[PDB]
C-alpha cells in the first residue's frame, strides 16, 4: 500500500468525502470504505471512487452474519467494485469460509478482522482473538486486522499469522495509537480522523509519512 | 408483532422483495430488512417498505464496529426510517451503548444479538453470549436476539432477560428451529427463506401462523 498508509473514509457526504480523499490522494494507494459513508450515499460510491481516485478500495462492513447472508452481502460488495472486504472472525469459521468462497468466486479478497481497537474489544473479544487468528491460518486467510491502541496484542497476532500474512491496523490517532509503533508489526496502518477531521488533510497525511518515512 | 412472526426479507431483487412482501402482508407486521436488501437497493427501500406496507421496519445490520462508527451507522439507519436497529454484544458495552444514545436521541429501538444461530456460533460466542445478555440487561436494552436454533439456549437466554424483555429468533425452517418450540421462549420468530424462496409464500406463511395459533 502506497506509504503503508490507508485512508479510513468515514465522512456521511459525497461532497466532503470526495474532497478529502483527492485532497490525500498523492500520499495513498488505498481507501477503507465503511457503512457510514455507503448508508449515506449509496454502493455507487464505491466504484465512483475506484473511478476517480484509481485507488483500491477496501469495504469495511464488519462482516458479522450467517454463512448465507454473509454470501449475499460479500457478492453485492465485489459486485460493487470493491477489491477488498473485512469480515468479522467471531463469529466462527463457517461465517468466514463463506465469505472465502465469494472472493475465491470473483477474484477477491478477503480481511479477517481479529481483535478490535477500542476499549469494548477486551470483554470479549480480546480472549478470544488468539484463536481467531488461528483460525484465519487454518482457514486460509492472507490477510487480517489487529489494533494499533494495543501493540502488544498486535505483536502477538503477527506472531501467529507469520511474516507471509498481510497485516493492516486501525486506532492510529484519534483512538490513541501511534504510526511508527504499529508498523513495528503491522504492514501498513489505517488513519480516518486524524486526517479528515484536520484543518488541512493533505498536511495530516504528509506529517503522518514523513514519520513513517523515518522508519 | 402481527402473528409473532417477523419476514427476513433477504431477497436482493426489489421487484421480487416487493411482491413476495405484499403476498405475504396480511400475515406479519413486522419486515426485517438487512444488507442483502440494501446494498442490492439502496437505503431508500426502507422508507419505501415503510410505506407501502405500513409495516414495522428492523434494520438487520449486525452492527459490530467502534463506538463513534456504531454511532455513525445508527445515525444513517435511522434517518432512513427503520424503527429498530440490531446490534451485536460481542464487541462490548461501549460499541452497544453507542447505539443506544443514537437510539435515545431518534426515539427508536436497539435489538442486542446474543447467540447466532448458525453452527460457527459455537466457536466463540456461545461462551461468551450468557455474559453478552448480562451486559444488555446492566445498559438497560430491552430487545434481544437469540437462535431457534439452541432453545435450551434460548431458554438460558430468556432467564437473564426476563419476562418483560423482548426476545425475536432467527433460525426458523431453513436452518432447522421449529416455531412452536421457539416460541416457548421467544415472543416473535424471523423467518426468511421457508417463506420467500417458498412457491406460495403466503402458503407458507400462513402454514406458520397456523401452528403459532395453535400453541
Ligand atoms: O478494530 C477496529 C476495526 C475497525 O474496522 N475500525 C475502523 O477503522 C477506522 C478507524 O478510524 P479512526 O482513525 O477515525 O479512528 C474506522 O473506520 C473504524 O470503523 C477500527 O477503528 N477498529
Ligand atoms: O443469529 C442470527 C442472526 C441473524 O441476524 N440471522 C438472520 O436472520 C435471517 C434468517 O433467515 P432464514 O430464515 O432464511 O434462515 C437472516 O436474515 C439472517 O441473516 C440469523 O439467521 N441468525
Amino acid at each position: 500500500v502506497m506509504n503503508r498508509l490507508i485512508l479510513a473514509m468515514d465522512l456521511m457526504n459525497r461532497d466532503d468525502a470526495l474532497r478529502v480523499t483527492g485532497e490525500v490522494r498523492e500520499y495513498i494507494d488505498t481507501v477503507k470504505i465503511g457503512y457510514p459513508l455507503v448508508l449515506s450515499e449509496g454502493m455507487d460510491i464505491i466504484a465512483e471512487f475506484r473511478k476517480r481516485f484509481g485507488c483500491r478500495i477496501i469495504a469495511d462492513f464488519a462482516v458479522a452474519d450467517i454463512p448465507e447472508t454473509n454470501e449475499k452481502i460479500c457478492r453485492a460488495t465485489f459486485k460493487a467494485g470493491a477489491d477488498a472486504i473485512i469480515v468479522h472472525g467471531f463469529p466462527g469459521a463457517d461465517s468466514v469460509r463463506a465469505c472465502l468462497n465469494v472472493a475465491e468466486e470473483m477474484g477477491r479478497e478477503v480481511f479477517l478482522l481479529t481483535e478490535m481497537s477500542h476499549p469494548g474489544a477486551e470483554m470479549f473479544i480480546q480472549g478470544a482473538a488468539d484463536e481467531i487468528a488461528r483460525m484465519g491460518v487454518d482457514l486460509g486467510v492472507k490477510n487480517y486486522v489487529g489494533p494499533s491502541t494495543r501493540p502488544e496484542r498486535l505483536s502477538r497476532l503477527r506472531e501467529i499469522i507469520g511474516q507471509d500474512s498481510f497485516l493492516i491496523s486501525p486506532g492510529v490517532g484519534a483512538q490513541g495509537g501511534d504510526p511508527g509503533e504499529t508498523l513495528r508489526f503491522a504492514d501498513a496502518i489505517i488513519v480516518g480522523r486524524s486526517i479528515y477531521l484536520a484543518d488541512n488533510p493533505a498536511a495530516a497525511a504528509a506529517g503522518i509519512i514523513e514519520s513513517i518515512k523515518d522508519l
